[PDB]
């Protein structure tokens, strides 16, 4: 079974609630950040720690090695601009591990990703080009790949009894950033939705 991971994003919205399910969860936990300073002082905390960018592959490749699986929760935090980060991040990812064997990544997008695109907010369109684009680099790796696709990211609880939707759009339009999180986890002990896109959802 999976016991070490490197989540990338981790001290993003969703990423801190992942982090700290993981570690309460039992697993050894590697983590990237772009300054130490942003992790939590205190209660759960990671493993180990990697300073530096996800756009630096040295950096990514530190962080990849010697893991189960890889949990990507990239993000531009407020930043509407346009953007390749998280897709170039994602190229570093599954470079490293495909050098090092790891082959199972749960990764985060968004569900405008199943959306008719005529229909997508176009004040949002600049951050979904690069989920796109972050998308179609893990599709084509060749990897045990699940595809994390949310719609709105909440602030409501934990309740681990949202609807996993598969390979299609669900019937709520929220889940809560523990919940996604919860969800992410979930993916790292079962194969069932490799390979597969996944809206998970719930009515709060
Ligand atoms: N908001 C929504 O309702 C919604 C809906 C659907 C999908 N999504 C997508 O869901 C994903 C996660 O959402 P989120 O709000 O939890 O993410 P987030 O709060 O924006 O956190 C972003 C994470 O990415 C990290 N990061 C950014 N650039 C990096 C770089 N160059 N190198 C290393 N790390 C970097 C940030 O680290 P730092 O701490 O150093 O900044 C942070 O940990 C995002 O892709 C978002 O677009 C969001
Ligand atoms: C593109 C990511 C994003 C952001 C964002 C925030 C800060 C910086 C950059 C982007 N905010 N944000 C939302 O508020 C809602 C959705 C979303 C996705 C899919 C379906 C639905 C739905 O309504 O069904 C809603 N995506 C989203």
């Amino acid at each position: 079974a999976v016991k070490k991971i490197a989540i990338f994003g981790a001290t993003g919205q969703t990423g801190l609630t992942t982090l700290a399910q993981a570690v309460q969860a039992g697993y050894e936990v590697t983590v990237l950040v772009r300054d130490s300073s942003r992790l939590p002082s205190e209660g759960p905390r990671p493993a180990h720690v990697v300073v530096g960018d996800v756009l630096q592959a040295a950096d990514v490749d530190k962080t990849v090695a010697g893991q189960d699986a890889v949990i990507v929760l990239l993000g531009t935090r407020n930043d509407l601009s346009p953007t390749t980060v998280m897709s170039e991040g994602a190229r570093n990812i599954v470079a490293a591990m495909k050098a090092h064997g790891v082959d199972k990544v749960v990764a985060c997008t968004s569900a405008f990703l199943l959306w008719d695109p005529t229909k997508v907010p176009p004040r949002l369109q600049a951050v979904t080009d690069d989920h796109i684009r972050m998308h179609k680099v893990l599709r084509e790796s060749g990897l045990k790949y699940v595809a994390v696709m949310p719609p709105h990211i909440g602030d409501q609880p934990l309740t681990g009894a949202y609807t996993v939707t598969l390979d299609g759009r669900g019937p709520s339009r929220v889940i809560s950033k523990h919940d996604l999180g919860h969800f992410m986890l979930r993916c790292l002990t079962t194969d069932e939705y490799d390979g597969h896109s996944t809206y998970p959802s719930h009515q709060y």
